[PDB]
């Protein structure tokens, strides 16, 4: 009951059973992961009010609202620790991510009512734009669990004005609507001005009986007697938080969505090798290489993988894989030394994690093929950059990196980026990096990830070279600075990567992304009209 | 030789001769203006190298390159003092704005080679995105005068990574290209990594004989012997800065552009009343009202203006005007008390600068009419917000403000916003504010402008009310804070408004915007098929 | 002064000097050509009034208006003999095609005022839609030389009503406008109803002093005293036909257009081998093969050609060429027997003109590559179909033909199709056939062309096989029928091919198409970001 089994089923299998486990490496990754989890716990509990205190007053917390809304085990948080402006509570006062509601993936934004009743705080507008952008790119419904008191008077200058401030999301909600993407808001508590516009901008308004939305024992402006009884802007009103959630569930049940079976090329299948091995496979020792095929084997269905142009551009892996039976294009760095590579140099060894002419061209082609086939791209980054020097320049490397950018921009397909370890240099950008604002929905990273323009020592040796012990002290300060400012938690705090996820969460996020991309795609390529599988086949049989 | 003179020529004239000039007011505005000019002067001269020193080494400064490129008197700088991250030199290391080249308006970005040879600095990516966005919205060619050494090692974390960092503009350049908007780069000096990608991302590459672009007495990687002789990426090479500029001029001469006469409905005509009167008309005393018609009379052709729905929504002026013979829709706040207004209240007086039901609906309609007619919108803001209270709420004010946002988002036309004085509350957003990222090309402000969520005293009285002398001291601190953080220079430094312009520069910026919007529009409504003029007429004759 | 000379200049040259000329073949082609020219002459002179009689009355003919408008030698007529409904005068009462005006290519439609003063006749709406569609696809200005008396009362049922009747072009003109494509009308004589709407629908209205346009010694409704003096719909009025033309020239001079130099990769160069040899090269004996490279050598610049995947899919030629220095992708059938081909059969010989797996995939890829690179496609058809049988079916031939359709539809680029000889079967469709209404601007054919579903004898042998002399008489009748209904003139009369052009006119039409496509393209791929040249190179060097 699937198209072209000859192409899409019984694909080459990859990966080996993990013969030599590494407990110390696993220990190190999990300690990054534990720290992430601990920080999130702390950030979610931070504020001026507790879950307990809110509950007594009649209010669920953001997470209680989310957990009430979603199918169990489907919460994929993003921007959990996003806090670029260093808010004391450690958050942007919203909780956001992907969740599934009776089988339909939705993008969720929940005001954190522990923190000045979900007030605007520095960094929040940016966080919200990342949410609407994800919804836009995926053509995925946006859900607000809204409890927003608007602007705090001390810091209005950082939250009220400007191109990408508190006013942008209301336009972003109109754009979503004009693109045919529904926004659904559950309206809680007092929402004047900023919250009022967050309340009115969505497609569907579900209100709490005690909630209000307004421009700005006299009742709070724009309560239910007004926005239900008079204006009719509140389409439905409910006694309590859970009723509002169930109202939301109801309108979500109304939303268009494919039965994903329509797009499957196979029965969903678990990987053949366990994800827990990733804790041994992906080295915390950034100098150590690993086999990327072992990672791909553990993230994609049945450890199946159909490689595009294997042997050409061996610094990269590009090929098709399946996620819950759905087609994705995977683009992943190869680690390790590459003998007699690259081809434009004599007697040379190539460094895995770097980009050369063939990998760039191979990627350009693959993106373009997947673009045409409407197959979403998942990028697995572990990169140290593009090859440098005049031999690299003559090999067109600069133009090829940019060609890839162009190819990506041309794809107009939702894309996921996963930083396995290193996100560095121009390579981070061109490898479906978060800099492609039209394509990259968001990015995630493992506990083994790190982000920099270039390595600490490279930067230090560069800026201080012209010293031809105190200078060596400045150099090592810079190196440690670069280390400090490239740790997973710091990177996600600045939003360089949207979420640091556990090794056992990577596939789930891939599953969430892929199923959300196929939920209601805006463009289709029938399987029998797909070019990637054919060109892939032809390369294997013709040379 | 123009369509429908009966509609578009001999429009009602507006404005009176300035009978009572105000030298003190003029003195106050010009002192803001002088401070702006002084700061710009200082910021342009700041850095590690002088114009003199660069010239000797063979390099023109950003401004010398710009002035060499553009028709005299056509430079309309934007973001001159944009510096949200507080860079010590006071700039984002680029100089940007609109310029005209042999009659064709272009968007210009010039690396400031006085400042670490045009290195990436905090705030620069954002500044650059404002440039590409303007080019996108207007379908206007983007010109780089590029001299970019890439990343400074101390601050890479603030400039290299993230969704809207140093990598975004390369995607933004690809998008421009895919939208059919050409990017032209004059490549100066050393451009590794970041500069390399700034060099390769454009459509046309004009290089200086000593310039280089690269991924990253051995020659600097990717010099002319490489990118001219080998790769051919440098399409043209020139001996000197001026040759590069002339190369750029040549490719600009190749670009498509209407003779604006095609779109004119009239001979360009100067306003009938002089702009210097604006210095008396627009009060620096923010409590004093003024006649907006006196402003509109001095900014638009022949002081002509064709008002839409005069008498309905008297808190707003909406109507058609001409800019160098071209049709624009003007939306401007009315100042002064409005007797027996608004209509949903009894025995009431309306405050000019505020938005009520009729003005919102009138604006919704006018935007929508202009959208259909492909007439670009110029918004003149002097606003204190939307009417508040449950009578305002029953009058649908929240929904109408949002309707306006939707209408704006629906217009998909380039729009200019000019803050005459007050940019405050939700009103700033909905009045074609910079929060509409798809529509507002940029925004400008006069020396009389000020930006806040709400007035200082309102915020102070709000946050401290529940004190039922030291508290009054905290309140007055906040008030002074709000004043500090709402001055024209501060607002433009944070990019709340892109440029503070002289009263005598407002029309020129309007002329630059309008002519740039009509230079190569992506959509046309023939004049005889326009609805705005007809509906306007019908309202005047039918009631 | 061009990008990447290493890729785009000094391309492999092709073709040989014509050693053995064939006067009889040349005689046969030219007799088809002479017949075409004679028929056009006759059709242009047919009607109720002569050029002489019109001139005396103050009216130029369609062709005099066209010749007055265009640069000499640039007229590329289309649909000259289009007459599907068998109008007695042999035309659709309009004259249409491509013309150049002071260097700007435009699409021209001229009412034939010899024939019931340019009245609506059967087939005319369809002819007009082919004109607006071409203008749309190429983003090329549409010019009406209008002299249209509207509907003839005897045949209103065939011209007035329905989805694609006399009313469609007015919507088509609005769409052009909304797409930013200007329509310019010179209005001559009496234009009531149908002509009135043809007059009002354009962007720019230039009227003759005695002309009128209207909904429907009392003056004809909507004369100059009305539509100039009152309504202002006539933007300009002129004394005479030539003044109107010069008015039109003026507004055309106002239109945006690239200097084509912007897009050139080389100096325009004539082919190295003369086109007159095509008269010997292309065999009128449909059983005889020829070398397609000899044709490509004579149509494209400097007989240069950069082949994509030479040796793979040898039934097709796909590669880049230059037309007046501009990049085009060429897709052409290979003639002759192909030893040991195709690959999915054993001990087989392939027939040139047929499509097999590799050529289909190669074409899919090339279209997709050119799509990404924004390189317009020129298809040279000489085809007898796609390989048949279950070996062809297992080789996915049906799915690959459809994949190609999908690829073409995905390209969203203007495309030209030239039927060198045979346009038959599904192959005609998939080879950038006129059935791709979003992509194929129009199609042209040589005097050696012929169009059928399948050959006469194939159809005869198919329908009568089950006769297991009078039946052989029915079969030969059908064969002769198929011959009758597949001749160049008949095919163009039915609009199967838009124009039959002389062998020496093919390149000129290619030059007209290509320059028109690059005049104002809606999307750009910078040369250094193009993938086709790189993938082409990589195939040559890697295997």
């Amino acid at each position: 009951m699937y198209s072209m089994p000859g192409y899409f089923q019984n694909m080459p299998t990859i990966g080996k059973e993990l013969v030599n486990p590494n407990p110390e490496n696993e220990q190190e990754i999990k300690a990054v992961e534990s720290d992430i989890h601990e920080s999130i716990k702390k950030a979610l509990d931070a504020g001026i009010t507790s879950e307990e205190k809110l509950n007594e007053r009649g209010q669920l917390s953001a997470m209680q609202r989310i957990n009430a809304l979603i199918d169990p085990g489907t919460w994929c948080p993003l921007n959990s620790l996003f806090n670029p402006e260093n808010n004391k509570f450690g958050t942007t006062n919203i909780v956001n991510g992907l969740g599934r509601v009776d089988g339909k993936w939705v993008y969720i934004v929940a005001s954190d009512n522990k923190k000045m009743a979900g007030a605007w705080v520095p960094g929040q507008a940016e966080n919200l734009i990342r949410c609407s952008d994800a919804a836009k790119m995926m053509h995925l419904p946006l859900i607000y669990l809204l409890n927003c008191s608007g602007v705090e008077f001390p810091n209005q200058d950082k939250v009220y004005p400007n191109r990408r401030g508190g006013g942008t999301p209301f336009f972003r909600n109109s754009e979503l609507n004009q693109l045919g993407i529904p926004v659904i808001v559950g309206i809680y508590g007092t929402n004047p001005a900023g919250g009022g516009y967050h309340s009115i901008s969505p497609t569907i308004l579900i209100a709490h009986q005690d909630a209000n939305m307004a421009v700005g024992k006299v009742p709070a402006p724009g309560s239910v007697p007004i926005h239900y009884d008079e204006t009719g802007f509140f389409r439905e009103v409910y006694q309590n938080d859970l009723g509002v959630i169930d109202g939301i569930k109801k309108y979500i049940s109304y939303l268009p969505a494919y039965n994903l079976e329509f797009f499957r090329v196979d029965t969903p299948k678990a990987p053949q090798l366990p994800a827990e091995d990733l804790y041994s496979i992906i080295p915390m020792n950034q100098k150590r290489p690993y086999d990327i095929y072992e990672v791909i084997a553990r993230l994609f269905d049945n450890s199946e993988f159909s490689e595009y142009k294997k042997g050409y551009g061996p610094e990269m892996v590009t090929g098709l894989a399946k996620v819950n039976g759905l087609l994705v294009g995977v683009i992943a760095n190869v680690q390790g030394l590459l003998m007699n590579y690259p081809e434009y140099k004599q007697n040379s060894v190539g460094i895995g994690g770097k980009l050369y002419r063939q990998g760039l061209i191979k990627m350009n082609e693959f993106v373009t093929l997947c673009a045409r086939d409407r197959i979403p791209l998942i990028w697995l980054q572990d990169t140290t950059g593009i090859d440098v020097g005049d031999e690299a320049e003559k090999a067109e490397l600069l133009g090829l990196g940019q060609s890839l950018i162009y190819s990506i921009e041309n794809s107009k397909l939702p894309s996921l980026e996963i930083t396995i370890r290193k996100a560095s240099a121009a390579a981070h950008y061109v490898l479906g990096g978060p800099q492609g604002n039209n394509t990259n929905v968001f990015s995630i990273g493992t506990g083994a990830c790190e982000y920099y323009v270039m390595p600490g020592e490279t930067a230090a040796n560069a800026m201080y070279s012209r010293k031809l012990q105190p200078i060596i002290g400045k150099m090592n300060d810079m190196i440690q600075m670069y280390t400090d400012k490239s740790r997973p938690k710091y990177c996600t705090e600045k939003g360089m990567v949207d979420e640091i996820v556990d090794m056992t969460e990577v596939r789930p996020y891939i599953q969430a992304f892929t199923e959300a991309a196929y939920q209601n795609p805006q463009s289709i390529c029938p399987m029998h009209q797909m070019l990637t599988p054919r060109s892939t086949r032809e390369f294997e049989t013709f040379g």
